[PDB]
């Protein structure tokens, strides 16, 4: 048969993206020493994984209680979110009183830092007035998702814009100061910007008072990012040898010395040549929802030219670079063969779908969001049994939280990811859960606890 034919030379190009068992072992390893490296004075400098002090302590520590705002940058979009967060008969739990989401126009992004942070002022500006509570000076929690290196929990300095961001003048500042400024600039409503959190920290924070055990903060959405709760001594760069802190992996930026050369296809070279970072971030290349979809429209480009698809010709539409958006993989089905779905979204691309097609579209989904989760597993594994040894426990329980877009939307992720952690983590009981608004009520109580003075 004439569709079988077609789906075979399918299966073959697709089969480039297989990882087998020793080749996520193998990429566990490697990011396993690029850790040791981060995490040591000597070649933290020139690791590519960070492994960042968060200054976020396991010490328990005392917390005020009432209102918070709280700001998250680095998603999709801007959000503005107020707080409670009170004493509980256990302890402290955190509720989302109000929530405005925000986009931001591509201008805004690419201009200057001060552009950037102005209009952040003017969504903080618009929610306080929705709320009529202008007047208020509250404290707020800036959940802030790109690599930072912290002096202390309210001061970091951007190392580096990443996800396409391209503000300038903000590389090297002080983030807490350029939106201070910006607030100060505008005079309407006043704040204490009292903390700064990385999304995945927020997020580990916010799965604690529900369970003591999660000591993993991981976000996988447009970006990909882990923390974790690191033996103090094993923290070279901040000095004491009692508890934990949590480190900021910032593990997006394995690769970016070589690491994974063996395993990058003409896909991934092509996304990263025209990204706004070319070299940098290659592992989170490989698992964020920036880059899935794009992936997604090169593979689908390869097949047409090898005329397997759409009768080899393409609409102006698919050869149109961010065409095909990562929500599309997402409304991919699976279990299912359902091609309801796939055939609405390749017509609004501008083309003309045969039931051959749809099935073909959605192997090249699969393949492109199976390899993801396979990738970004090694990363978790890696981590987690690091946490085994550096515990010296026989075996491990622990808990992960887990946020974004790409995680939480898209089945066939969680569950691939959830199966390939469990076989590269033996003598480990883990334990996932979905954070609840986790960037937000993260960072209102961080900032509770920042406070308390
Ligand atoms: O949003 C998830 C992740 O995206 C990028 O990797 C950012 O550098 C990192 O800080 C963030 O945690």
């Amino acid at each position: 048969y004439f569709q079988g034919m077609k789906k075979e030379k399918v299966e073959q190009i697709l089969a480039e993206f297989q990882l087998q068992e020793e080749d996520l072992k193998k990429v566990m390893r490697r990011m396993q020493k690029e850790m040791d490296r981060g995490l040591r004075l000597e070649t933290h400098e020139e690791a590519s994984v960070k492994m960042l002090p968060t200054y976020v302590r396991s010490t328990p520590e005392g917390s005020e209680v009432g209102d918070f705002l709280s700001l998250d940058l680095g998603g999709t979009n801007f959000r503005v979110m107020l707080v409670k967060v009170g004493e509980g008969e256990e302890g402290q739990w955190s509720v989302k009183t109000k929530h405005q989401m925000y986009s931001i126009p591509e201008d805004a992004m690419t201009g200057t830092a001060e552009m950037l942070f102005d209009y952040i002022s003017e969504c903080i500006s618009d929610f306080l007035d929705k709320h009529q509570m202008k007047h208020k000076k509250l404290p707020l929690g800036f959940t802030f998702s790109f690599p930072v290196r912290h002096e202390d929990i309210d001061k970091g300095i951007l190392l580096n814009w990443t996800k396409g961001f391209k503000a300038s003048g903000a590389e090297g500042n002080n983030v807490v100061g350029l939106l201070r400024d910006a607030i100060k600039r505008r005079g309407d409503f006043e704040m204490d910007v009292v903390a700064m959190v990385n999304d995945t920290v927020a997020t580990m924070i916010s799965c604690y008072y529900e369970d003591h055990q999660c000591e993993v903060g991981m976000i996988v959405g447009t970006g990909c990012n882990a923390c974790y709760m690191e033996e103090m001594q094993n923290v070279e760069l901040v000095e004491g040898d009692e508890g934990r802190m949590c480190v900021n992996t910032e593990w997006g930026a394995f690769g970016d010395s070589g690491e994974l050369d063996e395993f990058l296809l003409e896909y991934d070279r092509l996304v990263d040549e025209s990204s706004a970072n070319p070299g940098q971030q290659l592992y989170e290349k490989l698992i964020g929802g920036k880059y899935m979809g794009e992936l997604v429209r090169l593979v689908l480009l390869r097949l047409v030219d090898e005329n397997l698809l759409f009768h080899g010709e393409a609409s102006e539409q698919l050869r149109t670079r961010g065409a095909f958006e990562t929500r599309f993989v997402s409304q991919v089905k699976s279990d299912t063969g359902d091609r309801k779905q796939i055939y609405n979204i390749l017509s609004t691309l501008g083309l003309r779908p045969s039931t051959t097609d749809c099935d073909i579209v959605r192997r090249a989904c699969e393949s492109v969001s199976t390899r993801a989760a396979h990738m970004c597993s090694a990363g978790l594994a890696g981590v987690i049994n690091r946490m085994r040894e550096s515990r010296s426990e026989d075996v491990m329980r622990i808990t992960v939280g887990v946020d974004g877009s790409v995680y939480k939307l898209h089945p066939s992720f969680k569950e691939r990811f959830h199966a390939s952690v469990r076989r590269l983590t033996p003598s480990c009981e883990i334990t996932f859960i979905e954070s609840e608004e986790g960037s937000g009520r993260g960072a209102a109580l961080v900032s509770a606890v920042a406070c308390k003075k």
